[PDB]
């Protein structure tokens, strides 16, 4: 893996449940059998949406966790684990959505202003999820929902492996900047979503709080604003994305804009921890979308990410570390293109997020953005997952492998692996002062024969005079590998004479000794 390390010893594969409730797909008996089958193919747990629209449909404090409870019961009967996603967003309307579960209708009556929803550059209103600006309403509702959920699911604490929170549209921490109705669907530029009166008002106050008075504002922005009312979000999102973002106004606007999501992250992280830490004691995470289009567009750089709220990923991730939330990213199955007209760079994006997350020490999880119908995509996921220290991978979605045996088989081999620590020993290596020995092999967990970025470093043993090291490997899979020497300058000097192999890697920890 990167930095001479191996794969993450805690890696686990999860299966995304269907969008429709199980009873709308099959019966519980078959479901339990499907779970037992998934478990046999390497899946540790099933991740599932529990919609707010279902749990608190009738009215405030009128909860119904019966479906959730019945679901967990079958997961228990099947000896599986589950990861509930407390989906406080709407189901249906997004790409590939085969459902219709809007959030409780009554929640909208809690305000007379336009503080609860979103409004785009061109006036399009969106109600897929509560506007994170309404932190007072969010604190109350999420707070009550989370605590009610914890109590209702207490009997199933043993089958809950982790809990995922919904931070916005499609359960992702972002603004609803790419939608059909707003004319911003992939792969077009996104539209800023801060045009409600309430949003304008908050930005205005934030600016004034930062500089004190209009005069200081004008001084900092180098503008000639006539009055406080002239402080507004961009009038033209396209011109703003073309070069306005470069000005001091631009930087302030984007800071505030992304800042709303960061504060939201801290808020739900606090509520979640207060509600679950004692009862469940399981990790809590949230999702970051993979807005890969318009990434390298020369005219409107990062023209899709910025409107979505993603301007500075480093700063964004700090909010996660701060809230004590693990991160779940996507687009692990895609490769870079970067050509007109999509200017898509998903892999570069993933590499960047992973690196940042690793540096900050944030537990990293991932998913595939679109359905995978070919083995090649599994390899892409494997390459990313096993070389950038991912702790978990969730496959979307259930039916794709559950009803396709050959596909399910390719996943078991490539992704449904169980990491096991093994000792690799290499004798008689003709190393000279300055050299270091690494191993690289055929599987992604071994760098896929890469000597540049992913080789796994070994350590010299001055007592037995050989090179060794404890490496994490995929249990019960066949591997081939060879050690090689790297110069002080990083040049590959030579390779082990004969290619080694382990068919397969044993399930118990032991050692593989070979000679140069
Ligand atoms: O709030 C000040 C001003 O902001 C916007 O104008 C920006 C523009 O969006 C940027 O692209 C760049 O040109 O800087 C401008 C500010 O000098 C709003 O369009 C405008 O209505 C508002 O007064
Ligand atoms: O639903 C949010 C979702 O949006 C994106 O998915 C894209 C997909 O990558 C494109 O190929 C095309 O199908 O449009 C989809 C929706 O616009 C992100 O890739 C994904 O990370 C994000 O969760
Ligand atoms: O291209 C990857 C390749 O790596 C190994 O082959 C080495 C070989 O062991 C060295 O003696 C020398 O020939 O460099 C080769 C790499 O170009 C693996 O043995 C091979 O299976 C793998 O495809
Ligand atoms: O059930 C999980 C969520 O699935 C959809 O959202 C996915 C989307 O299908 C995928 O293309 C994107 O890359 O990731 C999101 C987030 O997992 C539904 O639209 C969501 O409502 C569900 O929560
Ligand atoms: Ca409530």
């Amino acid at each position: 893996a990167v930095n001479g390390k191996g794969m993450n010893p805690d890696y686990k594969a999860y299966l995304m449940a269907p969008l429709k409730k199980i009873p709308e797909v099959t019966n519980w008996e078959t479901f339990e059998n499907d779970l037992r089958w998934a478990k046999q193919n390497g899946f540790y747990a099933i991740m599932v949406d529990f919609w707010w629209g279902d749990m608190e449909k009738n009215g405030d404090q009128q909860f119904d966790f019966s479906y959730a409870q019945r679901f967990a019961q079958s997961v228990k009967n099947a000896g599986m684990k589950m990861i509930p996603i407390i989906s406080t967003h709407q189901c249906g309307g997004n790409v590939g959505d085969d459902c219709n579960v809007p959030i409780p209708s009554w929640v909208w009556n809690q305000k007379s202003d336009d503080s609860l929803y979103f409004k785009s550059e061109t006036g399009t209103v969106n109600k897929e999820t509560l506007n994170p600006l309404a932190s007072d309403v969010i604190r109350k509702e999420y707070g009550e929902l989370y605590t009610a959920f914890a109590a209702a699911m207490k009997p199933y604490k043993d089958v809950i492996a982790k809990i995922e929170l919904s931070g916005g549209p499609a359960g992702e921490l972002r603004y609803p900047s790419y939608t059909t109705s707003d004319g911003t669907g992939y792969p077009s530029r996104g539209k800023f979503q801060a045009y409600t009166e309430f949003a304008k008002s908050k930005f205005r106050l934030w600016v004034l709080n930062k500089y004190g008075s209009l005069n200081e504002v004008n001084k900092a922005w180098g503008t000639k604003l006539i009055s406080e009312l002239a402080i507004l979000p961009p009038s033209d999102g396209e011109q703003f994305l073309m070069n306005g973002y470069l000005s001091m106004y631009g930087k302030d606007y984007l800071e505030w804009y992304q800042g709303i999501l960061e504060n939201h992250t801290k808020l739900i992280g606090e509520l979640a921890h207060n509600a679950f830490d004692t009862t469940f004691q399981v990790p809590i995470g949230a999702k970051i979308a993979g807005v890969h289009w318009q990434y390298n567009n020369p005219t409107i750089p990062h023209g899709a990410e910025k409107p979505a709220g993603y301007n500075d990923y480093s700063h964004l991730l700090d909010a996660f570390k701060s809230a004590k939330l693990d991160v779940n990213f996507t687009c692990l199955e895609m490769t870079d293109k970067g050509s007109y007209p999509e200017y898509s760079m998903p892999k570069t994006l993933v590499q960047n997020i992973a690196t940042l997350a690793n540096e900050k020490g944030i537990v990293l999880n991932g998913e595939n953005a679109l359905s995978i119908g070919n083995e090649e995509e599994y390899k892409r996921v494997a390459e990313m997952a096993f070389n950038y220290n991912f702790a978990g991978f969730t496959l979307l979605r259930y039916q794709d492998v559950m009803y396709n045996n050959s596909l399910m088989g390719k996943f078991k081999d490539l992704l449904g692996v169980t990491p096991v620590m093994q000792t690799i020993v290499v004798k008689n290596v003709p190393t000279t002062i300055g050299d270091t020995v690494y191993i690289t092999g055929n599987r992604a967990e071994l760098g896929s024969w890469d000597t540049k970025q992913y080789p796994i470093q070994l350590y010299y043993d001055s007592h037995s005079n050989d090179w060794r090291g404890n490496v994490v490997l995929p249990a019960e899979r066949n591997i081939e590998f060879k050690a090689f020497i790297k110069s002080k300058d990083g040049t590959v000097k030579s390779w082990q004479t004969i290619q080694q192999s382990w068919n397969p890697v044993p399930l118990k920890t032991t050692s593989h000794t070979s000679s140069w």
